[PDB]
C-alpha cells in the first residue's frame, strides 16, 4: 500500500512510520512545510503507526533528538514514539478489510486528516487547536498536550486492569475531535476500508 505523508504546516516535521518492533519503508525523513514524502507499506502490516516530530535535532549520523514524538534518538524510527503525538493507526488486509483510526490516546502535538486516495470509505481529522486549549497539568513544556496516562500513570487513565470510563481528561479530547479515540475503551471511531487501499495523511490539513 502506498500513504503519501504531506507536511501542511508552516513549521518542519520529521514524520515517522513504525509498527513497533520495526520501521516502515524508511521509517522517518524530514519535512519542510509543503514537502511530501510517498512510502510503501506492506500488504498484511498489522499495528503501523504515522506520527510527526517537533523540534528536531540530529547529526550527520541520523542520531540526535526531537521534543515530541522521539523515537529513541533516531531519525529513522524503529519503535514508537515519545508522547504527546497524534497518532494514525492502520491495521491492512486483515481478512480482505483496511482498518484506519487516529488516536489521542498518546496526546496530541500537531493536527491530522488521514483520508483514503482511493475508492470505498471517509477519512478521518482531528484539527482542532488542542494545544491551545490544553489543560495545565496536561501541557507539556517541548510543546503538544499529554494524555493523561503518561501523566498520571493511574489504572484508571491507563485502563490498566482493562475497565475503566471515560474521565474529565479524556472528555477534553473528545470534545475537540470527536473522531479520534480519546482512552483506550472509547467507543470505536475506527473505519473500515477495502483490502489494499492507499492514503494520505496530512500535518496542519486547515
Ligand atoms: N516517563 C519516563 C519514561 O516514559 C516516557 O514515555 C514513553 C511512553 O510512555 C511510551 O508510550 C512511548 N512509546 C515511548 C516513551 N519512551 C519517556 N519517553 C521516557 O523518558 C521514559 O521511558
Amino acid at each position: 500500500a502506498t500513504f503519501e505523508i504531506v507536511n501542511r504546516c508552516s513549521y518542519t516535521v520529521w514524520a515517522a512510520a513504525s509498527k513497533g518492533d520495526a520501521a516502515l519503508d524508511a521509517g522517518g525523513r524530514q519535512l519542510n512545510s509543503g514537502e511530501s514524502w510517498t512510502i510503501n507499506v506492506e500488504p498484511g502490516t498489522k499495528g503501523g503507526k504515522i506520527w510527526a516530530r517537533t523540534d528536531c535535532y540530529f547529526d550527520d549520523s541520523g542520531s540526535g533528538i526531537c521534543k515530541t514524538g522521539d523515537c529513541g534518538g533516531l531519525l529513522r524510527c524503529k519503535r514508537f514514539g515519545r508522547p504527546p503525538t497524534t497518532l494514525a493507526e492502520f491495521s491492512l488486509n486483515q481478512y480482505g478489510k483496511d482498518y484506519i483510526d487516529i488516536s489521542n490516546i498518546k496526546g496530541f502535538n500537531v493536527p491530522m486528516d488521514f483520508s483514503p486516495t482511493t475508492r470505498g470509505c471517509r477519512g478521518v481529522r482531528c484539527a482542532a487547536d488542542i494545544v491551545g486549549q490544553c489543560p495545565a497539568k496536561l501541557k507539556a513544556p517541548g510543546g503538544g498536550c499529554n494524555d493523561a496516562c503518561t501523566v498520571f500513570q493511574t489504572s484508571e487513565y491507563c485502563c490498566t486492569t482493562g475497565k475503566c470510563g471515560p474521565t474529565e481528561y479524556s472528555r477534553f479530547f473528545k470534545r475537540l475531535c470527536p473522531d479520534a479515540f480519546s482512552y483506550v475503551l472509547d467507543k470505536p471511531t475506527t473505519v473500515t476500508c477495502p483490502g489494499s487501499s492507499n492514503y494520505r495523511v496530512t500535518f496542519c490539513p486547515t
